[PDB]
């Protein structure tokens, strides 16, 4: 796959809508959108593992590391594959999504196709919040959206 | 993986949740869960080709056919990857799905994760019908709901 796109919702009102182009194989990964409903301010953005959305965002388990590291920030040689840091919302409550990513993949061992991508309540802290937590989830906090990566045409 | 997942959702509410389960990559894949919220009878039921929801399940396009077949019925050599045939539901609303296909896949050419699952308003004809639009779409008709296929734990 080149591209791929995903649909966030939850139980409130963050809605948003982001997608993934991968121009060659092993290239880095271009990430786009919007997400709107947010608090203004930092809000933790990663792939989790599973996309089970059975019960919510909760069922979609924890950040997506198939290489057992600790969390981090996507400028960070040492983080999760799905670590991709915070978007930032304005007064308006949206936040404008534009990332490039050379970690995560559309294809192979790090394909994020199929796994959540999960929209959070608090900032993320990039692993460097100094308590335990922060070498895991970056203290991010609940999950406002999310939804299944899909292949795009 | 082995095991993938689908939350489908569509307005009545048409909600579901299917299950599905390949032991090896060479092997036959189990799909089972429940829908409810549809009329009594046969409703249409496969994978199409994009995990797009971005403006509903129309977003999804046609259905997965990776190897450029017609239309058929599960148990048809000329079908599409995509096509599991019908769900029933009884005068409750529901249908039990049980189906175990030897098409589509976990992993490989034929991998479904990433991809969305439909319901659909209507029977699906097993590209048996008398004419042009049995063999691209069973005359399903339109989609109550669906969701993108995501990998399970
Ligand atoms: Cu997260
Ligand atoms: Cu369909
Ligand atoms: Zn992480
Ligand atoms: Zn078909």
């Amino acid at each position: 796959a080149t591209k791929a796109v995903c649909v966030l919702k939850g139980d409130g009102p963050v809605q948003g809508i982001i997608n993934f182009e991968q121009k060659e194989s092993n290239g880095p990964v271009k990430v786009w959108g919007s997400i709107k409903g947010l608090t203004e301010g930092l809000h933790g953005f990663h792939v989790h593992e599973f996309g089970d959305n059975t019960a919510g965002c909760t069922s979609a388990g924890p950040h997506f590391n198939p290489l057992s590291r600790k969390h981090g920030g996507p400028k960070d040689e040492e983080r999760h594959v799905g670590d991709l840091g915070n978007v930032t919302a304005d007064k308006d409550g949206v936040a404008d999504v534009s990332i490039e990513d050379s970690v995560i993949s559309l294809s192979g061992d790090h394909c994020i196709i199929g796994r959540t991508l999960v929209v959070h309540e608090k900032a993320d802290d990039l692993g460097k919040g100094g308590n335990e937590e922060s070498t895991k989830t970056g203290n991010a906090g609940s999950r406002l959206a999310c939804g299944v990566i899909g292949i795009a045409q």
